[PDB]
């Protein structure tokens, strides 16, 4: 009945995959019916992720609740059943801005306010939070040990393991043991230093997970575990693997969730891992083979569009397509045109903002809708998917959104404040639409029959909406509303109906998108994509 | 014509007088003909010292442009010339919420905002701020040199000594070298300790000073040297002293202003201190002695009234009167009765907020009027002479002031905006009074030939004034307003005429005394008190 | 006239190649005609490597003088010309057993003996007796920052940087900097951590060298310099190469050696590392290729052999030769037979001490004597080829060295003190150490490849050739092509009915380096090649 907390934290670099491991030992234990649940804490000054750059720290995941979140919580909802909240990841910045405004509006009544007490007791009472109501709930540190930022996160959770008690809590250091070509051998030096360093930061790590592009032998586990103060069978090798879905078994196969239930007096059944056996099994027996082209302005760092690549194999999965991703410039094609088009056989257009390679976009819009290439846009790629239909058969030149030409005499997509037609006329009498919401699908539209339901629930992150006043110019002229959503009808879902598969929509489809039930769009999508193939294979 | 810093720190313990060492410091440096400043940066996470109790970290110091700062500021402005303002002292509360603030309306243009760069950034972008324009910078850091508290400062100016370069910064540490009865031996162990996690954080020290309670032996200071890096000549020894004016002159004896010019490349005279010696001349050699009650009601930290402590002994050296302080809590006043006030030659009753200990204070102002015991009241100090006053001389029964009694029918005291009178009536048509004021002297009063100047300038830190509604009735009763200020004509000091010498102040004329230059109203109080020391005494 | 100082440490792994690094940079330093010598630290107890294992330590290296050091020595030596001596090595145990010595004696006076100041000043008095007299000393600490075996060493050299001053000592930082394939990054991190541990130690490194599976960027370079106290200009990368020769050119390239004439003001030209680039091209650019076997019984950590190995390779730069390096067990020529020898273009029987796995380096040299294969043996490579000929030639049945079967009737091989006859007859430790003398028989293969009468090579070894059994062997058939001392000691044995076929009793691997070669080796090397090339056609 008490709750019990697996505090997750990482030492040598910080690109250890400490979010996948904690959502992996979370999979075992939800697989031996615990309840379990996971949170972020994220040493950075932002408030939340919403003002930051996709190429900054990769894509900002939303929560059902609508809260800007790290992409970590991708992984969490990726791999266990519990929802995540604003409540899951939470920063530095949030903490600070905390204290700032009770201190400042009197409620330490005249004390000083200090990092120890009143920043590490505002740290604590939101882990507590979090984690209220939950057998186990992992708390994964972001950051390095050893470094400023994460002092106060580590302060905390200390002090959380000695009122808690260490019946119910259990430090996880994950580490990197790097392959010499020198020696040929894995080093444990960096392990030694890291917990040597975490332990003058007062905690002695329960459980070592060892990082390194290949298995760690029995003799480097012992040796760590001879340095760092922890029985051998705590010491787990985790190695890269080609399919993160095998890195619960290889957790499990090491006992490492034995481990942690013996330690929480936990008395619960074998893991049953049949649902993870069953991903990995599909993937490694593919029937086909295609290549879809993902055309953004992001490409740089691919985490930028992570649940959305994430989606696309799990696409593959349901129909047993391998899916090989092309990452492709928008602003190559402004500059070498649809050259670099060629050989896709499906284009999808993810999300963005700002002016820039946006072009590019509309571009390949028209590219896939000419050409009958299955297409899905979502979010920009239904703005572009609309300014191109707009331009190419509704005959409304230089149609454009408010967000890159604010002035153009067609605003086919505009903040709803904005909405006016080609004349300058309005409708009679920031707006962040965040979150899970309801959306009415139409009779006889390909997601209809996708969803197989006349309502479903997905999730936004947008501004920019589609300009209702020049909507039904765009429809008289083919195109087709395909879903609507709220009391003003906003335009959720747009069709091409004369193409073999031609989708984009307003929502983020991929942040409910998992590998165990994958997606009935991006299924439907790649499913698309490997009929294009077979139909251009003769 | 470059500015130069010398960045304080402290090791080992916190109460080391890093204050008092970094202003003894510039006092030499000033006195060589330098232009030198000093500021102080606070770890803790309060905006500002204003919402904090007096009893947590002693007095809320208050600069002539209103600020509320850290008491270090008084050390700084009684022993340099230069004045301090904002700039001189800021917290990482103010760091982090200018940060959050950039941030949160864009400032960062999506970038992860970070404790390095951006936090460090906006620490580095002050100090140079309150240096610009300087010879020498003296930046004293708050906290203990290992502790999570200090580290974004630490590493600040560890980046700032990088870029400007080691020609102008300067790194001087304080540690604690304690004597052991056991070895009859002190102790360099901890000091070497200290500058390891100073270097571990970065920093190599180039001057330690060293705190005991008795002088550092050559042997011990070379051993120091030999484990630290650092010359023997820039192990400096600070004993406790009985007067902190002997400071400056202990430091140059060991020709810390030599190596610090030397370092520097300046090219200045040997520093006079001529005005240290007769401070230290006037001090040794009293001609009488006096004891002066100080009834408060923080008496249980001393610090909650280290201005006005000061400012008493620095009338004691104008008159050449050893000046005995002896602190008394409001609170016995009402408990035991006046049986405490007895064996005074002069009362002060300091400032302070609220009601907690206000009637014992009332009580001893009635004390001092009726026996003709000198009085000086501060802030509080006179609202509770004018209480008294008006209770026992104006016949207004429980006059009281709104912040203690807010609805009395004689409120005397009383924010602007509440101004009544005892039916209830008002004028005809939050605002804490900060910082440097004029203020008009009366005619033919005790501070008007004091002053020596029909107007004078003192600072406010205060929300209740007199009423000026229930005012003239008190006049009529005899009180005499002997000094005003503002539009609104706030009275600012008032006198009981038939008395040896009875005076009370809104402002606190506590933060511009200096030992060098006194001040004209404490000195006349405590040569009041001389005075009846010498009539009782037949 | 100045002796300048520079510390080379290691952090984050020991396998960093401090020993290579520390020798390329002297390489640069003395092709600017400076006087440089290099000089290894080593934290570990044994008061030499002489009671060390060869599968654990490397290869004993042997100076002239006779002492038994680390393997890096071996390094320093085909980098610089200047010769290491026992000055230029020496151990924790030795700095321990110097001053225990004295303590007990009574030189202390009765003092307290302390790690400071006693251990300490016992290392920095070695450090100054091995620099003195150069005008750049090369000091590499073993052991890896932050771990207690080495820091009586970080200590003492900190001390050193105080007294001499900062004119004239450098402290040089080796760390890691791992690529992680999660990110397509490396990582700056682990350095960032060594070196505060460095700074918590006393010690504020000058120069970054970055180790990589790759180069390490600007933008990391930069980001390392803004962390750690050190001028952009002073963080190298120094990433894996596929030949060590190249490391002397990639850290001049990078300005390394400007830095460090600028920081002890010396004035001197450009490096001329014109004899580097003709190393480089030579191996860039091999005409043919073989096959070496290398048989013996330490095959488990290829290290046990770094100079041999190193040797053939010069062989091979010197006849634009690629030489193949196959690591045979002499073991298992004991269970499979000779067929795992067949494919090779010559055989090489290295070094070695104890019985196990000797049978079959016996039966090694037989075959390689009896198909004429090019062989060389080295020390023990010399005894089973003189064993092989006792037995099957001159008809001494179970001839051996008394080392492995102390009472054979015939003690080919056996210490001076045991020399006897094969009936027991007589004439009416010794470990031979170092540099000697020999004197090389005319008409031999030998003096026709070392062109000279006599030559000196360096001996580790004690058991000799027994001169009471040897007049018989020879009447067989053996030549003795070299001879040492005044017992007129056999170094060199050679076959002549052979294409190539020379053993000897002295270690030539030590004496070899990549600029100037080995005339044995490269005679070896090239016989080898010949004996490929008819194996065609
Ligand atoms: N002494 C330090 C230095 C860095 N940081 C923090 O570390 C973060 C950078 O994290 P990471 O990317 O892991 O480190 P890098 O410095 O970029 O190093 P690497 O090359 O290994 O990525 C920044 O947010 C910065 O606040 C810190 O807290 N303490
Ligand atoms: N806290 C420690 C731990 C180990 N050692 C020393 O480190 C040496 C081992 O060096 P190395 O092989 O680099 O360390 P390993 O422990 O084997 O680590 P790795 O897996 O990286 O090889 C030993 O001689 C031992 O004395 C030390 O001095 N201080
Ligand atoms: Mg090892
Ligand atoms: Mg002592
Ligand atoms: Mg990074």
């Amino acid at each position: 009945m008490t709750t019990n907390y697996i505090f997750v934290t990482g030492g040598v670099v910080s690109s250890l995959g400490k979010g996948i491991a904690a959502a992996s030992l979370a999979a075992i234990l939800e697989a031996r019916g615990l309840n379990v649940t996971i949170m972020k804490l994220d040493p950075y000054i932002n408030v939340d992720p919403g003002t930051m750059s996709p190429i900054q720290h990769g894509e900002v995941f939303v929560t059902e609740d609508g809260a800007e979140t790290d992409l970590d919580l991708g992984h969490y909802e990726r791999f266990i059943r519990t929802k995540m909240s604003r409540r899951n990841n939470f920063t530095t910045g949030r903490i600070y801005s905390d204290v700032l405004r009770k201190e400042r509006r009197g409620d330490y009544l005249g004390a000083t306010v200090q990092v120890i007490p009143h920043i590490t007791n505002a740290i604590k009472e939101r882990v507590l939070e979090g984690g209220e109501g939950h057998d186990v709930v992992l708390v994964e540190i972001g950051g390095t040990v050893g470094d400023i930022e994460s002092l106060p996160f580590l302060e905390a959770i200390r002090q959380m393991a000695v009122e808690i008690g260490r019946e119910h809590t259990l430090f996880m250091h994950l580490t990197l043991v790097p392959y010499m070509a020198a020696s040929g051998e894995v080093k444990t030096k960096p392990t030694q230093h890291s917990v040597k360093e975490l332990l003058s930061i007062g905690i002695q790590p329960d459980i070592l997970i060892c990082r390194s592009d290949r298995a760690v032998p029995a003799n480097e586990r012992a040796k760590i575990a001879l340095f760092c103060n922890v029985p051998e069978k705590a010491v787990i090798s985790l190695k890269d693997v080609d399919s993160i879905y095998k890195i619960p078994g290889l957790l499990k196969s090491q006992g490492l969730d034995d481990y942690i239930c013996k330690r929480f007096s936990l008395n619960c059944p074998e893991a049953n891992l049949s649902e993870w056996e069953q991903v990995i099994f599909e993937e490694a027996n593919p029937v086909s083979e295609v290549t879809i082209g993902m055309v953004g302005k992001y490409i740089e760092l691919p985490d930028a569009y992570k649940s959305v690549i994430e989606a696309l194999k799990h696409g593959g999965l349901k129909n047993r397509v391998s899916v090989n991703i092309k990452l492709i410039d928008s602003q190559d094609v402004e500059t070498r045109g649809v050259e670099i088009l060629k050989g896709l056989d499906a284009i999808l257009v993810p999300g963005g903002f700002g002016y820039r390679g946006v072009e590019g976009m509309i571009t390949t819009a028209r590219f896939a809708r000419e050409n009958n290439i299955p297409y899905l846009g979502i979010c920009l790629g239904m703005q572009v998917a609309l300014i191109d239909y707009a331009r190419h058969v509704a005959n409304m030149e230089n149609a454009n959104s408010t967000e890159f030409v604010p002035d153009c005499k067609y605003p086919v997509v505009a903040l709803i404040t904005e909405w006016r037609d080609e004349n300058g006329n309005v409708e009679v009498r920031g707006t962040m639409r965040l979150g899970a919401q309801q959306c009415q699908l139409v009779d006889d539209s390909l997601v209809r029959q996708l969803y197989n339901a006349p309502t479903i629930v997905e999730r936004h992150r947008h501004r920019y909406e589609v300009n209702n006043m020049l909507l039904k110019q765009i429809e008289d002229a083919g195109l087709r509303v395909a879903g609507r959503s709220g009391d003003d009808q906003l335009v959720e879902i747009i069709e091409v109906p004369n193409h073999p598969w031609f989708v984009a929509c307003q929502f983020h489809p991929e942040f409910t998108s998992t590998p165990r039930d994958g997606h009935p769009l991006f299924a439907g999508f790649v499913k698309a994509a490997s009929e294009f193939q077979k139909r251009q294979a003769k």
